[PDB]
């Protein structure tokens, strides 16, 4: 699955690893996240990352 930056602080949200020590599931893709998930490192809000592909 894909893998996003956060633009902010380098850490990377991976689709396959999911966050769930902050509620979600590994295989959870970045559209599914809530809106309102935050980077868990840096507070980052969605919009400050970006997908790592071309
Ligand atoms: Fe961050
Ligand atoms: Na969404």
């Amino acid at each position: 699955m894909a893998k996003w930056v956060c633009k902010i602080c380098g850490y990377i949200y991976d689709e396959d690893a999911g966050d769930p020590d902050n509620g979600i599931s590994p295989g959870t893709k970045f559209e599914e996240l809530p809106d309102d998930w935050v980077c868990p490192i840096c507070g980052a809000p969605k919009s400050e990352f970006e997908k790592l592909e071309d």
